[PDB]
């Protein structure tokens, strides 16, 4: 039994019952195989240097993530990436956490099908990064469209070559709570109770974090990866 | 502005984040129209006499229902229906809760999902005069991710179309079908249901080891009360 | 009860039973809610300055629309828009009619999901026009794809905000009869009997209205709204 | 070039613009093949003994069809079927018309939609030899918005496939689904059906209040003539 | 590395390129996992006592299967099952082959989604049988409807419990050369060249194997398993 | 009864069972109408000047095609195109074969829906060519998506006008053995047995024809037709 640490890189703008649900799913799955033992889950909010449209301050995303995991036994938040001045490629974030653990459980990227399929977006990922991520760390991709993910893997010689290191976990409970729809809801003043944890909902309301204004941040700006990989 | 009470009659076996979500959605919709003011939400678990397959004992359901709403300022649980000896037609439950409020009165509206609305078509499941009285004298607030289907269903029925002003279809754009069936199945397999139900409900289920192959077989082969009654 | 005037701006190239049907449905719906009284329907053909491809001359489209409503006891044609020298924004046509009335029924725009959704085409509609149209006048969107329309409304903050003034009318008897299909059938010599009013059909035949030639009109030209919100 | 007569057997309860289009489309298609010449169209309302649910008196349906075709240069109404005390099988109506033409003779083909074609699979509705003789000795011109389905249906039936040269599937690219059922529903609800049926038909219907809750109940609980007779 | 024998029970009425393809796919998948070595493939035609409608005599089906595998280096036909007088439960056919080997490679059932899904048909399979098959042997399900097969496994407690002994193999190159379609094609005189091995094709033509008559076989008769488990 | 010659122009990179099926289907269909007699089938591999990505040498494609039709009674391979130093438009290939016959059966282009639909790709086919192909020769289009091909025809005035020369043939036994998927399987060391003829699979295996390298042939080069028609 290989000891494993699930590392989820994402914006968590805001984290929702779905992001937490991701970790629960992956763990049951990996433990389920019998060849693994999930020892820890790490949430690592992206730094504001990412420049994603509508992205609020990493400070709030970390806090929410922390509040969301306050009662979680095995999942926690790591603020290293967010406190970085420069936007860090996910490969580097994976590396950092592997090297950290050697101061040995293997670190795997926890993600959804959107992330996996974004590999095809021109210039979004350095192709070597793709190879090294799946080759040297591996993905645990959770999804409600298991077949599209499986099809995407089958259509890429690189992903197919390292398929033993890419695990597609089916989500049979059609979870669709996206960050975007949560933000839309708040702007219109609708309830989001039961879509995010109580403390996260309470934290958000109290400070009216999301608004038309916030949704506008980085508007007109190129996504970090895109700028760096074209420049 | 009309004050209104949303009454959700269901099995809640078990209740999940989605049932709680149904109430939040319906209240936002109603208050948002500008002509209503939602004052209270009432969860009324069905009596064990319903005989639905896999239906665990009514008392546990009420508790999880109460646990899930312990921190709910406006939604509460009512045990009147579950305490009755014979299975209770939804129309009577609605009536009971309306008479009860008249003691300037708020109106009780049946809160439900599309499946319940559409079940009106199952032969011998609902007495036709009951449907008529429900939509005419109380009304339905139907939450669902299949809006056209609910609208179509209503459109295909003369009685529903006729009382269409008393039937409100509320769209759930943030789909999340956390159904009881899938929760029960996850539990039978020792999978986590954390974040699918409120923490206290999860824990309650844990401790009492509520769901299993055994519980799921309850009533196996027994005809559903309504069907049994309405056919006799 | 609020009196209302249904106004439909469009090309009507050519008007079909579908357009007339649109008015009947919107009227039934608005009078059905119990809180409106539809006192009139107005068809306003777009001027040739619109420059849409295949658009035949305005006078032909006005006459056909007039022939079509000759036997309507409540729907009529208004030629203001079509007589202006420069193409006119729909907000301007709505405003013209609302004022002409105040010389009071409320003018509401009658349209299909199509136009509703063109609100998203880059540079087709000025964002303030949309806000003013939905907030100050109103929209009655008649369509077969009700969920698509509802969804479109849900996905936009302005529309959602003024949703109380937007009405989606389900067309349960799915009819299509698009102008494009009618011109296509005419080019092929196929029968359009029962798809348009006999008088319109007879006129189309008398003047041999539609052909490959007519179809090339404004070929290459940039649609007025676009030329204007760009240029 | 083979001269053809398009015969449409149906309830026409009531006739709508869709039934008229049907003839237009089929005529264009047959003439467009370069191998046929459509000389006449025939609308044949079914007699009351068919016993279909909601079927109003035959005499009215006949009058509506005549009103509907008053301005048609080539489609006409035949009452033979409406005057039969015992419901007649479509194969018999086809034979009746062909024998009539015989009195260089045009061939009678059945004009219908996908619904009638696929109804061939309903248990007991059509005697198997009837299906065989109709497709082998007369022919079908099936108009539909679902061409692949109709082809699939044909492909899945040894008899249909065998005689596929006599079954013409005609694509309806301008979708039209003005069903009689949706027309009656509209009328019961006091909705406008203008532009969905010809003006004279709408006017006749409105003048005599032909469609209502009561008319819709006609023959409720009764078994459709073909089914009763083929199960006897 | 576990050695495995893929056993496929079926009617093979007639066998086709797709049944052969099934074995190739399963083999590539199982060997590809890096923890299996497929040492043999076994085609076990069903006996005539099965009474399935349209089912021609076993001797013709066995012979066609041998002609089909004459040129296979690893797939062969086993006639045991078909030589029995009473129709044999698939679990028994499996137990048989496993014991015959123990005279050790593990035998697994090779099948398509249909068979897997027919596990839900009332009275078709004894539930103890379903449990012993997946628990004691294994199922390699090859299919175009991967997610459906997966959903079906997810919806059954028995199958889910032993999911580790069940492998859904995706068939990215869609094939649907069903026997039913082959028979239908033969009845109408259509070519089946390139859908079945040339020798099978030649055999079918020489003995005029399929027709309306043959299709009538067992018409009205109750399929053996239903008869048994029911009476 | 008009005699007809089926001419399939294509890359055949490599030829598969599906291309062979195309001929069987088309022939059963045309002879089935009762008004045509299919006298011959011609497979015509494109020349290397076509420059399609992943196209291996013409000599090999021609050999695989010869190997595949060795035992065919009526389908042969014509090498004219493969020997052209300049890529030839399909209209010319049709004209080459038609005059050759006039040295009288009519040659018709056999193809699938992809090819037919490619008629709409900007600059791929000269409009006059499309016209002449369907006006003067004819297309027999075999496909799993008949309505899509029928709709494509209905939406084009030229195709519709000569619809009597375009025969859509339904493929009820769904088969999608694309060359792209065959090459994918080969690069991955997967079996392609029973998807292509035995001799073809053996020739491919013996020469390692398909690989990552072969797949890069012509990368970045513009397809002959596009280059020529844009120039
Ligand atoms: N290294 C690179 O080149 C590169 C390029 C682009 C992005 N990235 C990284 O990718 C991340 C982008 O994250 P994001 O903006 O989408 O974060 P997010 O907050 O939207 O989502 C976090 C994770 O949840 C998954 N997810 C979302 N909805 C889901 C659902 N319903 N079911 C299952 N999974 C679901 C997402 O696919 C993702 O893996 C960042 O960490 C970024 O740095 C890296
Ligand atoms: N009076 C009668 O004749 C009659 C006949 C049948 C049933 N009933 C009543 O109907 C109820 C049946 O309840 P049940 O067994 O389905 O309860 P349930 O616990 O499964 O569901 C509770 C409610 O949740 C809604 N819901 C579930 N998933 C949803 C989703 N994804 N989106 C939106 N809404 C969703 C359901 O429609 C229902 O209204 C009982 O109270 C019963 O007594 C009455
Ligand atoms: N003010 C602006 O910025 C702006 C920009 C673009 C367009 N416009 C206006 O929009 C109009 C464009 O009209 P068009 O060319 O599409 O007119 P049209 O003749 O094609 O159609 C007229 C109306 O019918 C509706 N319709 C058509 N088929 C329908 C169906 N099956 N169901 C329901 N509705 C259906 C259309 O959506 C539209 O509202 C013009 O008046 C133009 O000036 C205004
Ligand atoms: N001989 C027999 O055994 C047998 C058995 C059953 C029915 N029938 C005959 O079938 C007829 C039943 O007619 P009905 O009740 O359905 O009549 P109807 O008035 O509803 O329909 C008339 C025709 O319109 C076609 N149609 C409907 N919608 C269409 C659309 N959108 N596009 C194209 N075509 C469309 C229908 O398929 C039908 O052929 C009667 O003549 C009856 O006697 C005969
Ligand atoms: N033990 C029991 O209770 C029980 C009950 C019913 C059936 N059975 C057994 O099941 C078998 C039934 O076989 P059949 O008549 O369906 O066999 P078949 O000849 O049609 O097919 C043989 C195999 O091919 C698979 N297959 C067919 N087309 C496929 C495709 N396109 N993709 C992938 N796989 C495909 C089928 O699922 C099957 O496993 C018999 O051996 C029978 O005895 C056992
Ligand atoms: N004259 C011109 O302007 C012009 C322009 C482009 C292409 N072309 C010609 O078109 C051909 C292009 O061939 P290709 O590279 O696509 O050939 P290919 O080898 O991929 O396939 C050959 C044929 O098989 C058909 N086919 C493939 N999969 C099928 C399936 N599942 N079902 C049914 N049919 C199927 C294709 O549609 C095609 O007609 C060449 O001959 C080329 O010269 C001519
Ligand atoms: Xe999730
Ligand atoms: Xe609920
Ligand atoms: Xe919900
Ligand atoms: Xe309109
Ligand atoms: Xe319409
Ligand atoms: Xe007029
Ligand atoms: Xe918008
Ligand atoms: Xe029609
Ligand atoms: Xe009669
Ligand atoms: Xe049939
Ligand atoms: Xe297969
Ligand atoms: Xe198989
Ligand atoms: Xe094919
Ligand atoms: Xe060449
Ligand atoms: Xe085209």
């Amino acid at each position: 039994k290989t000891e494993v640490v699930l590392l989820a890189c994402g914006s968590f703008n805001p984290i929702t019952n779905m992001h937490l649900r991701l970790f629960e799913l992956a763990k049951d799955y990996m433990n389920g195989t019998g060849r693994y033992t999930v020892v820890k889950g790490i949430i690592s909010p992206v730094g504001d240097a990412y420049k994603k449209k509508g992205l609020i301050p990493a400070y709030h995303r970390v806090i929410m993530a922390e509040l969301a995991t306050k009662n979680s036994k095995w999942v926690e938040v790591d603020t290293w990436e967010s406190l970085q001045k420069e936007w860090k490629e996910t490969l580097k974030v994976l590396r950092h956490h592997q090297e950290k653990l050697e101061a040995v459980p293997k670190v795997k990227l926890l993600c959804g099908a959107d992330l996996l399929e974004s590999f095809a977006v021109p210039n979004l990922w350095k192709s070597e990064d793709i190879t090294q991520i799946v080759a040297n760390y591996g993905l645990i991709c959770v999804t409600r469209a298991g077949n599209d993910a499986q099809k995407f893997i089958y259509e890429s010689d690189v992903l197919w070559k390292h398929r033993s290191n890419i695990h597609v976990v089916n989500e049979w409970i059609a979870n669709d709570i996206s960050s975007t729809k949560i933000r839309r809801a708040l702007r219109r003043g609708q309830s989001i109770r039961y879509l995010v944890p109580d403390l996260v909902q309470e934290y958000i309301e109290k400070h009216n974090l999301y608004s038309s204004e916030s949704e506008d941040r980085n508007a007109g700006v190129i996504l970090a990866p895109l700028q760096r990989n074209t420049a």
